[PDB]
């Protein structure tokens, strides 16, 4: 497999302006007729090179003349000797039922559906499968009326007909030119939830949510979230929907989360279906996030698209930013920020320290499906957020406005977007652009001094990004570094110098620089990198008392949680070292006291309390260490939980009871109280065994919603309580017919601390609710084991690696995209001890030797073994 490079981008030799597609649909053999109007822009002797994969070519015509001047090559149809303007007609066959990779046209249960991003359209017909080729689509679909009574594509229905032999047809037209990755087709039988949204300016939009027969009871929340997204984009960004119909189709078989195809989004059912007995608070908020996300792409991705796939973050960073802003505006901003920062520090930093490290705008890609990453998405969003921090909301919105004014109806670049922001705001972003080109996590080191003679506070701030596998050269970045200074009363000290106020967002642009502040009337306690103002690791020599002071006094709830994290980091590191020496947990009394104070604080937002009382995950803990000891981390997390459970037992039970709610509401105040109650339950489960077992069993049985039931079940598994096996069996017996609900149970099985967890996981490959044919099931059992049970995955006998090799040997052939998702824990080998590295290396070497190794896995394996 050959790498492609960003610097090799060149405008296409040919454009296509219009394409008329006909599908004669059948699961075994679908016939595609594609009539394209093409224009040559390149040299008169340049051939037209069409991408195509796994197509059976039937005929090629140019202006209705059977064409003799063509050849098929690997992945392509090369057509020579063309006029400047012409009509290309391709007829070819494909086989949806054979498509186990779920890219192009495939089968999802009884439905046929498409996934074209990034390069799936070339699995449907021979085309210019590149996002800088925008064309106006019409789509005619012909199918069996009984099997496929709904035939959907992008845009509006313009024609329909009936045929003999029980077939019918519908034709769709989408007026907006689009790259082919935004093409969608769906055929099947569905229940349909229909509603309406009227835009600010009065455009009535028909909303249609297509779900499998019998699932209408699970559709209203997704519909509500769609309307909420539409309203918010109007209010916040001044953007209205631009078509007459908005369709969403929920499908069970889908490699990612959801897809923004123009006017016809296709969603993994996990991000659509919810009822209070099947879905948790987290599920509701994720449906809200993902519905919003795909909707927000209508402008940031569709109306302005990507010139090439190296510009993926142009749409993903910005749309992730938009979905975060949506969730934050509607819900708790602090909880959203906290959770997004957990993801950055615990998962994205890991990627940036791995063989797969890349800038948010990659320079080199072998398989583009490998670059739908934490970096491109979540770090991409942090980069957009830094622009927002530097510009402020008003200037940022001016930049958005200029971006659309310049680029609406075209494919643009990351650089185009930065230039629009810079031009609209008059803020210089020339240095800032380096965030697009440089991979790895910067480390920002802060030293301070207080001078009582002059009442000056001095911050000496340095930065460096360590070399990464992809880049030997690193340079200083433009780091927006937000600070606050607190006096002894917990009041904010005004930032000033030489009689003039100083902006609290410091521009850290050099390898080292000093900032001096005047009229600092008391030695300050600083809050540093406020609201995680740049995606960096902070090195500052905090005292415990500075941190507990911030937990008490910091103005922003994020800073209070972040202070608690810094406090915990010290003792997590202490206790991992102790575990390695065979010693039990040690924790100063004043540390437990800080968490007691959070429990008993009557003024603190329960949403914030809940997050402070949620310990960093084993993944967040891992990124505190150069060399990861996953067993020590797991056992320290448990020991810390047990210690706090014992020290805080009375307080935990009081707060658990105080936050009882008889009514279940998907409302932010209620969610906050419930998150706090369940955080308390988690500790209580690790307290005295009998009380724990009673409390957990009672909550599981008395729960009137899945949030509370799952919290209890999860605690029973985590703490290995007597009731565990009974509760797990009850859940299976009740829910086995419901895959999405069973995913939660497979996750609990996979992440179990039980000694026999791998045995159980292997056995579950035969479970009635499991199938290797379904990405969600695969991710919930196998993925959760490898990625979310590192203690078991990294068992010293190497059994975890061997299991993953076995699974990837199947998935490499079946569904390379899912295989590539699942190989990730194995490519982190350099973070582990020598003995583990050698076993993981052996595992990777076995995979490298697979017959018919997918490009997806090849790219990751070669980087890992380098
Ligand atoms: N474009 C989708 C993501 C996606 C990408 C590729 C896929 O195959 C599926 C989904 C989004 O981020 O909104
Ligand atoms: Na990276
Ligand atoms: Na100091
Ligand atoms: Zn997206």
């Amino acid at each position: 497999p050959q790498a492609k490079y960003r610097h090799d981008y060149r405008a296409p030799d040919y454009q296509i302006t219009d394409i008329d597609l006909t599908f004669d649909l059948d699961a075994q053999k679908t016939v595609v007729t594609a009539v394209s109007q093409a224009v040559r822009h390149g040299a008169s002797d340049a051939p037209l090179r069409l991408n195509g994969e796994d197509l059976k070519l039937v005929s090629v015509h140019i202006n209705d003349e059977p064409w003799t001047a063509w050849k098929e090559e690997e992945g392509a149809l090369v057509i020579s000797n063309l006029p400047e303007r012409f009509t290309l007609k391709i007829i070819n066959e494909i086989s949806p039922a054979a498509n186990t990779a779920l890219e192009g046209l495939y089968q999802s249960g009884d439905a046929l559906c498409t996934q074209c991003e990034a390069e799936g359209f070339r699995h449907i017909t021979y085309y210019l499968d590149r996002p800088d080729v925008l064309a106006r689509f019409t789509t005619k679909i012909i199918a069996d009326k009984i099997k496929y009574p709904f035939l959907l594509s992008n845009g509006n229905r313009v024609a329909q007909g009936e045929l003999e032999n029980g077939r019918h047809w519908v034709q769709w037209q989408d007026p907006f030119p689009k790259p082919c990755y935004l093409f969608a087709l769906v055929a099947g039988d569905f229940d349909v939830l229909r509603d309406t949204f009227t835009t600010r300016s009065g455009r009535e939009v028909a909303l249609e949510l297509y779900v499998d027969r019998g699932n209408l009871d699970r559709a209203p929340w997704a519909m509500t979230s769609l309307k909420n997204s539409m309203k918010w984009d109007e209010e916040r960004f001044g953007l209205e929907y631009d078509l007459d119909i908005y369709m969403i189709v929920a499908v069970d078989f889908f490699n990612m989360g959801a897809m923004e195809n123009k006017g016809l989004n296709i969603f993994n059912s996990k991000y659509v279906l919810a009822r209070t007995d099947t879905a948790t608070d987290k599920d509701y908020l994720d449906i809200e996030r993902v519905i919003g996300h795909e909707y927000f792409h209508n402008w940031t991705g569709n109306r302005v698209t990507c010139r090439d796939w190296f510009q993926l973050s142009l749409k993903e960073g910005l749309t992730v930013f938009r979905d975060q802003e949506f969730s934050s505006d509607l819900g708790s901003r602090a909880v959203n920020r906290i959770n997004n920062v957990r993801t950055m520090r615990g998962l994205q930093f890991a990627e940036d320290a791995s063989p797969m490290a890349h800038p948010i705008r990659p320079d080199m890609v072998i398989e583009m499906n490998n670059f739908y990453t934490l970096t491109v998405y979540e770090k991409g969003a942090e980069v957009i957020r830094m622009i927002h921090t530097l510009l402020g909301e008003e200037n940022f919105q001016k930049g958005m406005q200029l971006y659309f004014e310049r680029h609406d109806g075209s494919a643009a670049t990351c650089d185009d977007f930065v230039q629009a922001m810079e031009d609209a705001s008059n803020v210089d972003l020339s240095h800032f652009r380096r965030w697009y080109s440089q991979s790895g996590t910067p480390i920002v080191t802060v030293k301070d001094d207080y001078n009582p003679e002059t009442e000056q506070y001095t911050l000496t701030i340095s930065q460096r990004t360590p070399a990464t596998p992809d880049q030997a050269e690193k340079q200083p970045l433009h780091i927006p570094f937000a600070i606050e200074l607190y006096d002894n009363e917990g009041k904010v000290i005004p930032l000033q110098k030489g009689g003039h106020p100083v902006n609290s967002v410091l521009n850290v642009t050099q390898a080292e620089q000093t900032f001096v502040f005047d009229n600092v009337y008391f030695q300050p306690v600083p809050a540093l990198l406020c609201e995680f103002s740049a995606p960096v690791k902070l090195e500052y020599k905090w005292s415990d008392q500075q941190l507990t002071f911030l937990m008490r006094h910091a103005r922003n709830d994020f800073s209070r949680w972040d202070a608690a994290q810094s406090l915990l980091a010290t003792y997590i590191k202490l206790n991992v070292a102790r575990h390695q020496q065979g010693q039990p947990l040690s924790l100063p009394v004043h540390v437990a006291d800080a968490f007691r104070a959070v429990l008993l604080d009557e003024k603190i937002d329960p949403a914030l309390a809940a997050e402070i009382l949620t310990l960093p995950s084993v993944n967040e803990m891992a990124e505190l260490f150069d060399i990861i000891d996953p067993i020590a981390i797991a056992e320290v997390r448990e020991a810390l939980t047990r210690t706090l459970a014992t020290e805080l037992a009375d307080e935990l039970l009081a707060i658990y009871n105080a936050n009882y709610q008889s009514e279940y509401r998907v409302e932010h105040e209620d969610i906050a109280k419930r998150t706090l109650r369940n955080a308390c339950l988690r500790f209580l489960a690790f307290g005295e065994t009998h009380l724990a077992d009673v409390l957990v069993s009672k909550q599981f049985h008395e729960a009137n919603n899945m949030t509370d039931a799952l919290a209890a079940l999860s605690a029973a598994v985590a703490a290995q309580l007597p009731c565990r096996d009974a509760l797990m069996q009850e859940y299976d017996d009740k829910w086995h017919q419901n895959g999405l609900v069973m995913d939660k149970w497979f996750i609990l099985q996979a992440t179990s601390p039980a000694a026999n967890v791998l045995e159980t996981v292997r056995g579950l490959l035969q479970h009635r609710s499991f199938t290797m044919s379904n990405p969600n099931r695969i991710r919930s059992l196998i993925g959760a084991f490898a990625g979310s049970n590192p203690a078991a995955f990294h068992a010293e006998d190497g059994s975890g690696y061997l299991f993953l090799v076995e699974m990837l040997t199947d998935l490499n052939s079946r569904n390379p995209q899912v295989a590539s998702r699942l190989i990730e824990p194995l490519i982190r080998l350099k973070r582990y001890d020598a003995k583990r590295q050698e076993k993981m290396r052996a595992a990777l070497e076995q995979l490298k030797g697979l017959e018919n190794l997918s490009g997806d896995l090849y790219e990751k394996i070669t980087k890992a073994l380098a």
